[PDB]
């Protein structure tokens, strides 16, 4: 019988949980993935009494100012992190007998900042706008507004830069750039040090004034930020759920999944509020959601088994100390290789660079 | 054949009310509903008396702080919520021996907020700009805005997420999320919980700063929102007759109509006007002009007949309690099965 | 063989609406160009510049309430829509096959014009340098609110006020009273479906009370938009190369009826403060439009006896009567007869056609 | 038995300065021409030393505020005008034989304002930022913007509107619309007049306060205009060498240059300098880069439509003041109208008219 | 036999430094650099120790405004300047039969700048933003902003404009239109001066509010600028690894690198800092990271090697100052070309020309 023909539309198999993903779907299935992170700059989730820690949880704990030019040691709970989580995906391939493998490939990403229409809260014990009769309105959050997210498939490499360095952050409980290079700054880290390198693996721990995102040679993450400046910079936010951002490099590919883990990394500052007091600061954030498409990728083999070849070469041998052959201090004075066969040359050392001569 | 031939256009069936809904058309028509939703922030609209209410019909009535750190309760006349409607549009057809389904199904929007020219009304009393000797201009709206609308074939989705958690909203009058989750506000509602949820059903009931779109796994809804913050921020507002808004997704379907309704939701907050006193801050919304055009689709009945059946029967009949027939203590002594 | 030129458009004729009469041919392009002068406030009309001191493209000052019950905004001070209406010649006074034609508007290149003007910052406004009254005089700034639109007949509007208890004159503006011979409701301040009206007067629908409407079908093409705020720099763009289409989704565009076009505008820039108690004057600027026509054909929608109806109705004045319906109707029986048939027993036999067919009423015997 | 090929690329033929389009090209070549404008907005480039003119170049001199609501002599070198060049292209048609002309014509322009960085000169002496205790940063350039440029074949026709029309403006150093008009200002002036229109043919001349691009029914010129207002808005200039400008318009001509000039119009102001004085405002403008790209167009000859087939249809007309031919003092004594030809009839003086339908000779005297 | 394929991606020979570059690859290969420079923005490097200069690196030292009108003279540690750096790429190949060479020619380029999120670091010693208590928020980096970037194959061209001519810019450590021009600054050099132009050769040297990229005829750098003024403005920054800005120009080239060399300039200003005891206004500017991917194209050599290698040779000749033949003193009083054949002709004085095309027997000289 001639049947009315609806449209055809992708096939939903399943949608549940992340225990969804132990499901065999197929070479060609597609998976959405829907997560959120929330803002952790400066108090903690950890204590959740609304009395005990106040609950500052989405906000920091109050802005210290230094006490002089050479005194700034500002606090932990008073720094914006950033926030990470990893998403752990199921292992796909079995193929190490052909030197391609198949893992999982990060397609698009619908991202949102949740929250915009409570900073309407304009009630409550903030400063006022009518300061001298102390009546108006509670001040809502302003000022400066960071928002940067990143998707990849590795965590997100970092690049220490800071205002000051000569800030004394605390050695323990945030990561710094002296936590990394274990001494401590100098004044290249006020501009691009490239010493001061880390990566995003905890979270609520680097500080995102002075860890920002590396733009390294070759690169396996997406990230996108913006920066707004200010006292009292209005916030401004626009949230829909109509539309997607790429991941697809230039080459087509997208974020692949190495280990099998998805990391995102966020942070959402939309100012501060300035309470009923000395003008105490605190900072504001919201939560992010994700929303990641991943499909399946063959690629080339990532897992060299001559490693393992190699280190039961080596772990069959001691270790040795022996003279330097490598780093600065190398006592290697030259490697050459040869390959095929040429006409005997002139100069076979010759320069190739003009300022050479 | 000898005169001319004016260009093709659609034709128009019927024009009137949702009364010419009931007109049956066939496969292929499309249906265009104009509608507006008010806003219903603050002040009620059932004083209609321009004196016993003041009329701040379209304001919120006055925004009372904080008195302690601990201690706010803002007083529901004060809070903006969101505004939304549904629109019942008529059963369709169906084709059993192929089981598919006809439903509506929202296919572009014109959207427009009406009444931004109102806003330069500089005479009356309001803070004046020259406050020294009261003189100047009536000072217009400004400050944070926020403009958020959404046309689903379901009710909207929200998220809650507030500010200080330690809020004392009534319990009466306003949906908090205490009344969602009957326990009080802890710390992780001023993140994202993802227990507290709920839907944009009633009206004017909703709080705006405590109940925002919810961007679930799956979704029905196209919503469009934008905040702008401060408080001294100039309103902008651009209005036009002349473009519209897609509301077709990746597979080209838009928002499927749900039962047979057609969900709409609007907040569309100005900012403030400041009053010749102390500084009492009425909030300002403007009304939402909504133009839905919508077409018939042709869907697969995703149940079996025998499941619909049981569910219509089990909704019909009401929960009754009854003699243990089940359990430990039954009443039943035996059951014998005969065939032949 | 020498060079050619290239097809450019051939102009027929130059001049005025003069040029209109001229019977041009079935695919002829017409373009007009006019402008609309902000029509806010103090009206054209003492020409002098000391009578009234020429706040001509200005307001006449601004008025505080003195009371949140009586606010009186005093006409002189409301900027108001300007609006033309361009007459058009006739198309087929000849005749026609089952289908008309009318002019149609595609395009329109517009402009705000004098912008540099508002680099006026000598004369007596109040200074920058509020101590020592020097420095620079405050150029024009505020809020903004520039609205256009291009029609086939004038624009709805809807009312819709920031407060209703306002007191505006009953002279010489048109209100929500105005239209609607009662007080203004509190539903006045949302959106009434009730307080409806068309842009037909000039300088006298004041833009804080008269909204474009977004009707259910329209033949206009309106695009506004409003910057709010108090001191809120003003912007504004001109340029000799952008075009708006009037052509909606079916690739029509507003079509003129009757034979009018109507342009309709407003262009605040901000208000002017004097040196004195700080008494602030809108500021608006002309708007410039080129408007494109073309003729269309267009099948006429009405039946015939419908548009003659219409035209005696419209040539006769309206009765008032006694009541030929209603209850208290005075008509007492109608009886319609349309064939033949052999002679009823029963003269006055009731016969009516209840669904399908003409049944003969008994009278209640038996 | 092979080597490579580079890409092809336009082979350049001659480079230099203007006397290099004397060499003859061809008519599918195309020029290039880079050129600037300098602010000649306020105070003249002739007073070379730095201590006589004070080199306010570039700037303007201090702007003066009203003593008074009707005194207002704004004080010539305080009057930011437009900059204007004219570039003399080769004549180009040198055969006269058949109906065929050829024009330069503007295809694309690159410009850019440059100077920009220079406006992060903080230390001088300015007003300071902590004006207290007179420290901090010499107060950056700032307040109300104005970029306009135009390129053509003809001369930037304008239009005149001011923001008051009182407002003495001096009789000699500036173009007024007084200067065009000869009579005083009117209150239409502060609205759009169609009487105050000029053309920008001198340079450092007509002020941008009362000149503006007048959007007129034909045009020869592509001008791109915008402006920003305020006291303190902070000023925003974007420069690069990667994007142009189409002069191209929808028939895809572009300004084609009429006596082989090209005209180029601009102006660029930046906002304000404040003294560390009484408030002293001086107006900054920066110069302006053109690069336009010029070719050849076969255009019709024009000439055979000669002036007295070209008749007096344009706004040629002088004016009408003479005798009375018209009304009840008319001189005309009498008209008479033939057309055929009819056998000789009797009187002579016999007269003849056609009454509401149709002809009737009027009876003869008696 | 039978495994899946993966989809083909350009295939990385060989990453690491610049010395990389020194394996010859193939006419098809391209190259990708990834570098950065480092704001140039008064106060220099070298004094490393964060005491001996308060490391003010990476911003200026404070801005002295001027004593009188007359006289303005600002230290050269608080003008920002122009970041420089030049990349000596190795030679490629050659072809002396077709006259033709090939020529590195940047394509693309990712740039940002880094460390925007370092400017929330509201904690320290500076101007507080509740002054009548001294608490709040130290206010946090606000101005006037300046980001301009330049990709190209030859140094970038600068044209000088200046507020006021009267500046007394010092004489050493900075480059500055008096430098270029011998004389001192006029007044046309406030506005447009054909003749106050340089090259940016230098790097800390030539000050910004200076020295602005030239729109010159002709032009092998692409620059993308933009500034943005007032007192306290916020700044604004956007960073991602997605953009990239296409190099290439109308005929589809893109810069190519004469010299061997590729010229990255930038000058990144965010706004002022200001401190706690006077308002001094230290600038602040952040570093720019370039990813500039080049490749190899065969262009035709402009100039005939046969000339060069001919005035190569003629300046090994011994050199002479004899008796003017050129010039308006010549001693030279006749020059005669005879290259055919005619009949006997009848003016025996008589003069031929070549008038830019064609030789024209000069006009019957009875006129």
């Amino acid at each position: 019988k001639a049947c009315p023909r609806p449209a055809p539309v992708p096939k939903l198999l399943i949608k549940g949980g992340m225990e969804v993903l132990d499901l065999v779907t197929g070479p060609d299935s597609v998976t959405e993935i829907e997560a959120f992170l929330n803002p952790r700059m400066g108090q903690p989730p950890t204590p959740e009494s609304l009395t005990e820690g106040g609950q500052y949880y989405g906000w920091s704990r109050g802005i210290n100012l230094a006490t002089s030019d050479t005194e700034d040691s500002p606090e932990n709970n008073t720094l914006p992190t950033w926030s990470m989580a990893k998403l752990q995906l199921p292992m796909l391939n079995e193929d190490l007998t052909c030197d391609t493998l198949q893992m999982w490939e990060a397609v698009s990403v619908k991202t949102e900042v949740v929250g915009s229409g409570s900073l309407l809260d304009v009630h409550g014990f903030n400063k006022p706008t009518d300061t001298v009769n102390t009546k108006g309105i509670s001040t809502p959050v302003e000022g400066s507004q960071y928002h940067v997210f990143a998707v990849g498939g590795e965590p997100l490499d970092l690049q220490g830069l800071v205002t000051d360095a000569r800030t004394k952050y605390k050695e323990e409980g945030v990561v710094t750039i002296k936590t990394i290079t274990k001494k401590d700054m100098v004044n290249k880290d006020q501009v691009l040090n490239p010493i001061s390198k880390a990566k995003l693996d905890k979270d609520g721990m680097y500080p995102v004034e002075i860890w920002h995102p590396d733009p390294a040679k070759n690169e396996n993450t997406r990230y996108f930020g913006n920066y707004t400046g200010g006292t009292t910079t209005p916030p401004v936010l626009q949230f829909t759920n109509t539309l997607t951002t790429v991941l697809l490099d230039e080459n087509g590919v997208g974020p692949l999944c190495k280990g099998e883990g998805l990391y995102l990394s966020c942070v959402d500052i939309m100012g501060w509020r300035v309470t009923r007091n000395y003008d105490v600061h605190h900072w504001r954030g919201l939560p992010r959601y994700f929303k990641i498409t991943l499909r399946k990728r063959w690629v080339k083999n990532p897992y060299p088994m001559a490693s393992l070849i190699s280190s039961l070469f080596n772990n069959m041998l001691p270790q040795v100390q022996g003279q330097p052959m490598e780093g600065e201090n190398t006592q290697v004075e030259e490697v050459r290789v040869y390959d095929g066969t040429e006409p005997v040359p002139g100069d076979p050392d010759m320069t190739r660079y003009v300022d050479r001569f």
